[PDB]
């Protein structure tokens, strides 16, 4: 499910600390796939992450059915 | 199209500099979005990125039509 975090931003975990999210900076909106650290209780946002582009998500889009065959041939069960 | 990277691991570009490539470590797999950085001429993986497990990239796959509507609804043209 999609939650809202502490900025006002959607987001969806993707692991007990990891999220992708989506932020808007100057009108233009960015995929932002991060993993968050705890501190005095509160999760913040780690350097370990990256935040894409509509443009460079959509091509991230266009690779997955490539992407799903080969994680297939290496063992892994992956949905359509 | 998928690559080859200098490492041996299969690739897809996402952007000019932008990566999305398929690691093995310890016989577990990493799927990484990662921006290279090029220096003397060659292609260097660089800080900004995340190497997802496969369960976290599984996870990321059951939010794409959630992040995706999210992304319509922003007024971006996304494919199904």
């Amino acid at each position: 499910g999609s939650q809202v975090d502490a900025e006002g931003n959607p987001f969806w975990e993707i692991s007990d600390k990891r999220r992708v999210g989506i932020s808007q900076f100057k009108k233009m909106d960015f995929i932002n796939i991060r993993e968050y650290y705890e501190a005095g209780g509160e999760m913040k946002p780690g350097k370990k992450g990256i935040g894409l582009t509509v443009d460079q998500y959509t091509a991230f889009l266009k690779a997955i059915p490539a992407i799903n065959a080969e994680l297939r041939s290496r063992g892994h069960d992956i949905t359509d």
